[PDB]
C-alpha cells in the first residue's frame, strides 16, 4: 500500500524540472523542488524551499507584467494552462521559461499541490540583454545556455525562421498531456500490467491446487498403465487423459503472466522480463512433460511442479509428514508396478513352453486357488487381484514388517528386493525422524517451564526454607505462569522499534490515562513517554508492596483489586479502582520513609512509575508538569505520619488516672 | 602469506649484529637493530633507531678518514661491499669493527632496506689507546673485547702473524655470501623443500580419493575371494591384484613425503621430522596390510586409511550419512560371506556320506528347483544364486524384515544369526540416530523463527490489542524476517574484532559516504569511526519516525524511497533520496521539540546517526569538524516552526470581517 507519487512523475517527465508546491496554504510554498531545477534557476534545493510557487522571487526589473498577473488567477481559482515567462537565474540572467502548471488531485477529488513542469527556451528566443559589447555575445550565450534542450531535443532543424515551429511543438507539448500530469497523489494499492496475474490471488491458489491433485492423479496412474498392461480403450479413461493434458497446456500458457517474487525485494509486473525469466527457469520440463513407452513414461515430469509449488508449506512440520505419507504411499505404488512386471516376465520361459515354478505369480496362483491352464497361456489370478498383491507385498517391505506370504525366490527378485529394502530403510528413518521432531517442538516448551519449576523446587528444599514462605514463592510461579502462559512481555517489546512500542504501551496503560484527571491535558508524545517509561506490577492477597521503613520511589494506580495502609497495627486507609498512592516527587527532591504497609486484601493490579523516569518526563515537558502538579491529589501519601491515640489507651490511663 | 624476513636473516647470520636501515629516506635511518649490535657498541635498542645507518654518531676523533667518505658513496650508489673500519663504544673504546654492506630488494626488484653486518677484530687488530699506563693494558682488554669471536669462531691458531690469516677468513666470509644476505623482501607463499608434497596440493586429494576407491574395493573383493572359493584364476582378476598392491606400495613410498599438520600450529615441512612421525604413527598397519589364508585375509588392514583421511568429512551431517550406508553394504555383505560359509560347512557330513536336510543350502535348492546328485557330491544351486541368496538374508536380517524364506534352523546358524541380531540392532539405531539428528538440524532454525511468530500472536492475543495495530506488528515481524532471513547484523558483527567491523561499516553505509558532500575531505580514520557509529534503520509506508511532540537526537540520510513532513496537518516538506533531517546539534547543546511528523510514503531506507556518537566524533576530530559544519544544509530542520495561515482561514475569516 505504497504512496508513489515522486516516482510516477520522474518517469513521466522525462528529465524535466517539475517544482511541487502546496495549495491549500497562502503564497503557495514550494514543498519539492527536482534536481532538474537546480540547475535552470541555479538555487539549491535548500533555498528555494518554503518560498512562492508562483517564482515571485525570480521576478525582476524587465518581467512581463501582465504574465505575473495572469498566473496569479491561475493559481487563484484551481485550473491548469501554460505561459511564457522572462525570469532572472542566480546570476541575474534574463532567460525565458514555460510554465506548465497543473493542479494534483487528492484521494476524495481535492486538490492537494500544484505542479509546476519548466522548459528553457533561450536559444529558441531573442534575450534582449543591456550588458553588451559585441555582437557576438549575444550569440555564444544562446549555445550556453540550452545545452539539453537543442543538442537532445529539437536537433532536427537548428535554422532561423522556426522558432514558431518551437512554439507549436511546445503547444502540442502542454496540450496532449492531460492525464500525464495529474498521476492522482493518494495512497493506492500495487497495480499490474492489464492481463496480468498476481501470483497470490484467489484464483492463483485454487489453479495451483487443481494442478497438485492433477499431478497426483498422473503420478499414479501412469505407472499403472505402463506396467499392469490393461491397453483396452474406454470412455471413461480416454477423454480424462485429454482433459487434464489440456488442462497443463493452459497453465503452461498461463504461467507466462505471473508476478514472480524478486531476489529481496517485493513482486515485478514487467511482462519483459518474467517471460524469460520462466523460459530459463522451467520452460524445457513442462515443455518435454506436456509433449511409445517413453512418450507416456515422460509425463511423470510433472512432479517439478509439485517440487515448486510446495516450498512455504514444507516450512511447517505437520506439512512435511503429509507430503512424506504421500510419497511413502506413491513409492509403494511405483515399487508395486516394477514388482508385477518382474513377476510377469519370469513366469512362462518363453524359449520353452513351460512354466517356472518360482516366481511369486505361480505360488500366489497355488495360494489363491486358481491355477494356470492350457499347456497361449491362460489362467491365473484376475487383474484386481494381481495388483492388491503387489501392493501388499511392497508395502510389507517398506514397513519392515515382512509377513513372507509373498517373498523373492529367484534370482531376479531377491537381487531387486534388496534395493527395496534398501530404500525403504532410508525412507522409513526419515519418518521417524520428522516423527520425533514434530513432538519435541512442544515438548521443548513444555519441559522449559518444568525445567524452571523443578529448579525452585530444589532450591527451596536445598537451603531448608521454613514452610509458610516456600508455600507462597511455589503459589507464586504457579500462578504467574497460568495467566501469561510463559509469554514474557519484554521479549516482545524488544522487538518492534519504537513507533509501534509507543503505541503499545499507550494501549496497555489505557486504564490510567482515560480515567484519571491528571492525564488529559497531555499530548500524544507525552503520554507516549509515560506509557514506554510505566511497566506494571501484578499483587497477590497478603503480599506488601512497601514495608514500615522502605524508601518510596514509585508512584503507584490501582486499577483492579483493593489495598489496605495500616499503620501501628491499626488500618487508616483502604485504596482501589482509581487510587493512586506514594509520594510527591517533583517538588520535594529526597527519598523518603515509608510511614505505613500497604497490604493486598484480593488480587490487586498496580500500574508503577518510577521515581527517575517521571521526573525526566516532566523535566522535559514543561506545561504538563505544572498540569500534572495541580490535578494530582494522591489519596494516601506515604511521607507524613498520622498522628493518632487509640481508645483502648485513653481507657486504660484513665484507670491509672483515677487511682493516683 | 607470511613475510618472515627478519626470520631468514637471523636464521642465517649466526649470531651476527645486523643493523637494518631504510634506504628511501635522506641519511638512511636506522629502521631494526639485533641484540647482537646492542652488546658490540654498548647502545640500547632504543637510542641506535631514528639514526643513520652509516654509524655516523659512532664516528669520532682518529675515525680513519677514507673509509667514512668511501662508505658514503657506497650508500649513494646502492651497492655491496666490505669495510674495516676504527669506531667508538658507548664508552668511547676505540674498538674495530668489519662492516659487510648489502641492500635488499622489493618484490618487484626496488631496494628499500639497507643491511649492515658487523663483526669485532679488537683482538685480531693493534687498537692503539693514549690513556695507558703500563704494557699489560694493551693485551687484556683484547681478551675482554673478543669473548665470542675468538674463543668461539677463531680458536685454532690464536698465534701472532696469523692476522692476515684473519683477514682471509673474512674476505672469504663476504666473497661467498651473495645470496645469503639477500632474502628478497617480500610478502611471499609459504614455500616447501625439494621432493616434498603440499597435502592440500590438488594431486594429494586426487590420490586420497583414488586410494579411498581401491580401499573400498578391497574390501569388497578378499571376503568373496576367501569364502566363495573361486581359485580359479584368469587375466583381469590376477593383474588387478598387483596393480593395486604396487599403488599402494607406491602410496607408501610418498607418504614419507607429506606436510603434517602441527598441534595447533600451521603446516610443517622439515623431512628430519616428518619420517618418524610417519613412523611411530602409521608404518606398522601399512607394512603387514601391503606384505595362505592369513596373508591374503591381512589385506582388510587398509581400513585404516580410509578411517585416518576422513576426518574432516567427518564433521558434516550427510557426509555420515553416506559413511553409514557404505559400512552398512560392507557389513551385509561380510555377514553374506559368513553365512555361505557355515551353510556350505554344513551340508554333506564328511562323516558319514549323506546330505543334511537341516542346512539352508538344501532348503535353498528344493526352493529353486536344482537338487543335489551323486551319492563327489555334485550338483545344487550355481554360484551367483548362492551369492544373491547370501546378501538377501543377511540384507532381511539387518533392516529387521525377516521374510523366512531363508532361516537358521540348524544349531550353528541359530547362534550365529543371534549375533547377526545383536550386530544389526545397533546398527540400525545409529542410523536411525543420524537421520533424526539431520533433520533436526533445519528445523532448529525453522521452528526457532515459529516459536517468535507464535509468542508475538498470543502476547497481541492476550492483551486484546485491537485490530488495525495487531496487523501491523505482524505485517513488521514477517516482512523483517523475509528481508533478513533471522540474520542479525550485530552477533556477525561482535565477531571480527575492530579491524574488520571499520571496514564492513564504511562499506555499508557507502551510500551516505560516496554521494553526499559534506563527507568528502574526511580521513580514513574518521570516516571508519562515522561507520561503526551510524546504525540504520528500515521503514514502512504510514510509520512514523518523529512525532509532533519527540526529541530530536539524530540525523537521519535518505538513501531510499520518500519522506514526507507535515505540520498543522499541511504538507510542508517532501523527502527522498539523498536527503537529510534532523537538528544542528553541533552548535545548539540543547535537546528540541519536533515541530512536525516525518510520515512514510514509500518503503524508506534512512541511515540515522545519533547524537551523542556523533558529538563525540566531532568533537575528537576538529578540521572535519568545520568542514561538516561548512558543508551539512538540512533541507528539513525539525527545531523551528514554519509560520503561515491556510488560503481557507483567510476566505472564512473575510465573510466575517464584511459581515461585522
Ligand atoms: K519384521
Ligand atoms: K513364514
Ligand atoms: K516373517
Amino acid at each position: 500500500p505504497q504512496n508513489t507519487f515522486l516516482e510516477n512523475i520522474v518517469r513521466r517527465s522525462s528529465e524535466s524540472s517539475f517544482l511541487l508546491g502546496n495549495a491549500q496554504i497562502v503564497d503557495w510554498p514550494v514543498v519539492y523542488s527536482n534536481d532538474g531545477f537546480c540547475k535552470l534557476s541555479g538555487y539549491h534545493r535548500a533555498d528555494v524551499m518554503q518560498k512562492s510557487s508562483t517564482c515571485s522571487f525570480m521576478y525582476g526589473e524587465l518581467t512581463d507584467k501582465k504574465t505575473i498577473e495572469k498566473v496569479r488567477q491561475t493559481f487563484d481559482n484551481y485550473e491548469s494552462n501554460c505561459f511564457e515567462v522572462l525570469l532572472y537565474k542566480k546570476n541575474r540572467t534574463p532567460v525565458w521559461f514555460y510554465m506548465q502548471i497543473a493542479p494534483i488531485r487528492n484521494e476524495h477529488e481535492k486538490v492537494v499541490l500544484f505542479l509546476c513542469t519548466f522548459k528553457d527556451i533561450t536559444l529558441f528566443k531573442q534575450p534582449i540583454e543591456d550588458d553588451s559589447t559585441k555582437g557576438w555575445t549575444k550569440f555564444a550565450r544562446l549555445t550556453r545556455a540550452l545545452t539539453n534542450s537543442r543538442s537532445v531535443l529539437q536537433q532536427l532543424t537548428p535554422m532561423n525562421k522556426t522558432e514558431v515551429v518551437h512554439k507549436h511543438s511546445r503547444l502540442a507539448e502542454v496540450l496532449q498531456l492531460g492525464s500525464d500530469i495529474l498521476p492522482q497523489y493518494k495512497q493506492e494499492a500495487p497495480k499490474t500490467p492489464p492481463h496480468i496475474i498476481l501470483h497470490y490471488c484467489a484464483f492463483k491458489t485454487t489453479w495451483d491446487w487443481v494442478i497438485l491433485i492433477l499431478t497426483f492423479y498422473t503420478a499414479i496412474m501412469v505407472p499403472y498403465n505402463v506396467s499392469f498392461k490393461t491397453k483396452q480403450n474406454n470412455i471413461a479413461w480416454l477423454v480424462l487423459d485429454s482433459v487434464v493434458d489440456v488442462i497443463f497446456l493452459v497453465d503452461i500458457v498461463l504461467n507466462f503472466h505471473t508476478t514472480f517474487v524478486g531476489p529481496g525485494g517485493e513482486v515485478i509486473s514487467d511482462p519483459k522480463l518474467i517471460r524469460m525469466n520462466y523460459l530459463k527457469t522451467w520452460f524445457v520440463i513442462d515443455l518435454l512433460s506436456c509433449l511409445f513407452s517413453s512418450l507416456k513414461v515422460v509425463r511423470l515430469l510433472r512432479l517439478g511442479r509439485v517440487a515448486r509449488k510446495l516450498d512455504h508449506y514444507l516450512e511447517y512440520g505437520a506439512a512435511v509428514l503429509v507430503l512424506l505419507v504421500c510419497v511413502f504411499g506413491l513409492v509403494a505404488h511405483w515399487l508395486a508396478c516394477i514388482w508385477y512386471s518382474i513377476g510377469d516376465y519370469e513366469v512362462i520361459d518363453e524359449v520353452t513352453n513351460t512354466i517356472q515354478i518360482d516366481s511369486w505369480l505361480y505360488q500366489l496362483a497355488l495360494s489363491i486357488g486358481t491355477p494356470y491352464r492350457y499347456n497361449i497361456w491362460e489362467g491365473g489370478p484376475s487383474k484386481d487381484s494381481l495388483y492388491v498383491s503387489s501392493l501388499y507385498f511392497t508395502m510389507t517391505s517398506l514397513t519392515t514388517i515382512g509377513f513372507g506370504n509373498i517373498a523373492p525366490t529367484t534370482d531376479v527378485e531377491k537381487m531387486f528386493s534388496v534395493a527395496m529394502m534398501m530404500v525403504g530403510s532410508l525412507l522409513y528413518a526419515t519418518i521417524f525422524g520428522n516423527v520425533t521432531t514434530i513432538f519435541q517442538q512442544m515438548y521443548a516448551n513444555t519441559n522449559r517451564y518444568h525445567e524452571m519449576l523443578n529448579n525452585v523446587r530444589d532450591f527451596l528444599k536445598l537451603y531448608q526454607v521454613p514452610k509458610g514462605l516456600s508455600e507462597r514463592v511455589m503459589d507464586y510461579i504457579v500462578s504467574t505462569w497460568s495467566m501469561s502462559k510463559g509469554i514474557d512481555t519484554e521479549k516482545v517489546l524488544s522487538i518492534c522499534p519504537k513507533d509501534m512500542r509507543a503505541d503499545i504501551c499507550v494501549h496497555l496503560n489505557r486504564k490510567v490515562f482515560n480515567e484519571h484527571p491528571a492525564f488529559r491535558l497531555a499530548s500524544d508524545g507525552c503520554l507516549r513517554a509515560l506509557a514506554v517509561e510505566f511497566q506494571t506490577i501484578h499483587c497477590a492477597p497478603g503480599d506488601l508492596i512497601y514495608h514500615a521503613g522502605e524508601s518510596v520511589d514509585a508512584l503507584c494506580f490501582v486499577v483492579s483489586g483493593s489495598l489496605e495502609v495500616i499503620q501501628d497495627d491499626e488500618v487508616v486507609a483502604i485504596l482501589g479502582k482509581g487510587d493512586v498512592f506514594g509520594d510527591i516527587f517533583w517538588k520535594e527532591t529526597t527519598l523518603a520513609h515509608a510511614c505505613a504497609n500497604v497490604r493486598a486484601l484480593t488480587y490487586c493490579d498496580l500500574h508503577i512509575i518510577k521515581r527517575e523516569a517521571l521526573l525526566k518526563v516532566l523535566d522535559f515537558y514543561t506545561a504538563f508538569a505544572n498540569s500534572f502538579s495541580r490535578n494530582l491529589t494522591l489519596t494516601c501519601n506515604l511521607r507524613k505520619r498520622i498522628i493518632f491515640r487509640k481508645i483502648s489507651d485513653v481507657k486504660k490511663e484513665e484507670e491509672e488516672r483515677l487511682r493516683q
